[PDB]
């Protein structure tokens, strides 16, 4: 039934639009008539502006977060990312504090819910249009179908109207009206044994256990010999390599430098940037993040942990090449799986580089704007 989205400025489920067709749903939009009151709460809640950048405010989402985000349709596995990272994700260039929204149990002073959002630039069908990216909307697990999401969201779209922002970007797992594209995700295994212990790997009659682990092995050698963690000098190049590569897509963020050094830069357990440099220009890069899983009722272990393929760019090598010393570089660094979108031509390795397909798909979203959805090797944007 779609009864809050349909009140919204995206598709109907129906809605199919031609590729020359690419606006907003809702033009001339002002920001003098924007609402000024914030969006009414039920009664004992209210709403609280979250300061990141306080370890204390940040550690209370991170509880939130790591109770009550997203799990696996199985209920096996829930996202746990690490408060560093969520510093990481939420203090991009120009990020306002205004929108790291929470919702408080007054009674408790406890955190029940979350949603957040950054300002980017994203290009659609090559227009460029100034966007805000959602990200970690999250209502507490005791407090679930109680039409709370919707107020989360209308708040957080009325703060980013406040700032003359009229579209916005969001993936969600779950299918809502309506998708501009779809992409399936794979998973590369590094820990073989870990993966088939917690369930998320099988073995079979012909498939013992020590033949899993040679099929999955990996040499631990580079295929590009030089490749090296990012540092602050190679964010000019990193930028001109990338921001030319992404420029094929339907569907991108246009990067600054500002962007490309808080992106990228190397942070211990959250974002992993590697480059290979030939007479000072960077050639070829890597990147991945760190978002473990916390595995539920495992006696054995507690945390998956999972790199994900964020970015990923060969002018010195095949592109099979370059993912082969992505899944290196996750394995050098401790991490169990590679996980990976069929976004941009990473589909195109899966199979060669012994991925197996996943469970599910990420969704890419819209908010008020039309255009003709596309096949997902035409996204050329990976969130968080
Ligand atoms: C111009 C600026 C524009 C800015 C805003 C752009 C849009 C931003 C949109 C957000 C993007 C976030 C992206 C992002 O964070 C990445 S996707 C991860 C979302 N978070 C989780 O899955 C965490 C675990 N789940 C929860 O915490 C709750 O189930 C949530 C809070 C999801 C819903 O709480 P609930 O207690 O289960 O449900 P009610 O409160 O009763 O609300 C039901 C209404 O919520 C609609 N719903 C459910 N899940 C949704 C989802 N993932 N996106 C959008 N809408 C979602 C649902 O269809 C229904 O509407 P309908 O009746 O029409 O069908
Ligand atoms: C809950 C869980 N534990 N382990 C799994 C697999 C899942 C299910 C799942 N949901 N999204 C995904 C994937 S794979 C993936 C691979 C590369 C890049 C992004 C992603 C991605 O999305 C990102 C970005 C949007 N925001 C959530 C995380 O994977
Ligand atoms: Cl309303
Ligand atoms: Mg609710
Ligand atoms: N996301």
């Amino acid at each position: 039934d779609y009864k809050f989205w349909y009140t919204q400025p995206v598709p109907k489920i129906n809605d199919e639009f031609n590729e020359s067709v690419n606006e907003p749903f809702i033009s001339d939009n002002k920001v003098e008539d924007v609402r000024k009151d914030e969006y009414k709460l039920p009664p004992g809640y209210s709403w609280y502006v979250c300061d990141v950048k306080d370890e204390k405010d940040r550690s209370e989402i991170y509880t939130l977060l790591t109770d009550n985000y997203v799990e696996d349709d199985d209920n096996i596995f829930r996202f746990n990312y690490s408060a560093e990272f969520l510093l990481w994700a939420l203090t991009s260039p120009n990020y306002l504090k205004t929108w790291h929204i929470g919702v408080k149990y007054d009674a408790s002073n406890k955190l029940i819910g979350f949603i957040s959002a950054i300002p980017t630039d994203i290009c659609i069908h090559k227009r460029t249009i100034k966007m805000a990216e959602v990200n970690f909307l999250c209502v507490h697990k005791t407090l679930r179908s109680k039409r709370l999401a919707p107020v989360l969201i209308k708040e957080i779209t009325r703060r980013i109207n406040l700032e003359n922002i009229w579209q916005a970007i969001y993936t969600a797992g779950v299918y809502l009206p309506k998708p501009v594209s779809d992409a399936r995700y794979y998973h590369r295994s590094i820990n073989v044994k870990k993966l088939i212990e917690i369930g998320f790997s099988s073995l079979n009659s012909r498939l013992t256990m020590s033949r899993a682990i040679k099929l999955y092995r990996v040499e631990d050698t580079l295929n590009i010999k030089n490749m090296r963690l990012m540092k602050k000098k190679d964010v000019e190049g990193v930028h001109k390599l990338l921001g030319s590569y992404l420029e094929q897509f339907n569907l991108y963020a246009v990067f600054t430098k500002e962007e490309i050094a808080h992106w990228f830069l190397p942070i211990e357990n959250v974002i992993y940037t590697y480059v290979n440099e030939e007479n000072g220009k960077i050639k070829d890069m890597i990147s991945f993040y760190s978002l473990p899983s916390q595995i539920l009722g495992n006696d054995k272990y507690s945390t998956l942990n999972a790199a994900y393929s964020f970015y990923n760019v060969t002018t010195t090598a095949t592109f099979k090449q370059l993912m082969q010393d992505a899944i290196l570089l996750a394995k050098r660094n401790n991490f169990d799986v590679f996980n990976a979108l069929e976004v941009m031509q990473n589909k195109s390795v899966f199979e060669d580089l012994k991925f197996g397909e996943g469970d599910g798909s990420l969704k890419y979203y819209l908010y008020n704007w039309k255009c003709a959805s596309f096949a997902p090797a035409h996204v050329g944007i990976v969130l968080l």
